[PDB]
């Protein structure tokens, strides 16, 4: 199952090395043609990342779930990109996780994959 992501940070980036999946950054030019699930991280107010946004407007036909990394001291504000891709483009929520995930969290995002696709 391959995986898109964006990671401002280093954080995202860093789970999806923990992943050792077929994995993919986001850019302007890329078009995914299979299945894929996204991670990505939450910014400002609760928000999907402009760049994640862009991506999504041209790809999304083959999305086939979203997982967030984020911050609990957020609330419920908490890993809510994943809420927002969810509702509008009616995807599961494979996982939230904080930051760069622990090793449960990245054992998770996998049985949940496992199961979705
Ligand atoms: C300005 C700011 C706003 C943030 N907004 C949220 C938020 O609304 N919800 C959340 O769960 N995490 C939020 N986060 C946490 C980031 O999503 C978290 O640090 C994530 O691991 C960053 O991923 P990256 O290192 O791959 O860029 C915010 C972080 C910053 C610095
Ligand atoms: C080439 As890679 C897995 O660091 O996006
Ligand atoms: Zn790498
Ligand atoms: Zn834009
Ligand atoms: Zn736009
Ligand atoms: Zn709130």
């Amino acid at each position: 199952m391959l995986v898109a992501y964006d990671s401002m940070t280093g954080n995202v980036k860093r789970f999806i090395h923990k992943l050792n999946m077929p994995a993919v950054q986001i850019d302007e030019d890329l078009v995914i043609d299979e299945d894929f699930i996204l991670i990505t991280y939450t910014t400002g107010f609760g928000n999907v990342p402009e760049r994640v946004l862009d991506f999504l407007e041209r790809n999304n036909e083959k999305l086939k779930g979203v997982s967030a990394s984020g911050n609990r001291n957020w609330g419920d504000m908490f890993g809510a990109s994943a809420d927002k891709i969810s509702t509008k483009y009616e995807v599961p929520i494979v996982s939230k996780f904080e930051l760069s995930g622990t090793n449960n969290d990245v054992e998770y995002f996998k049985e949940r994959v496992r199961e979705i696709a």
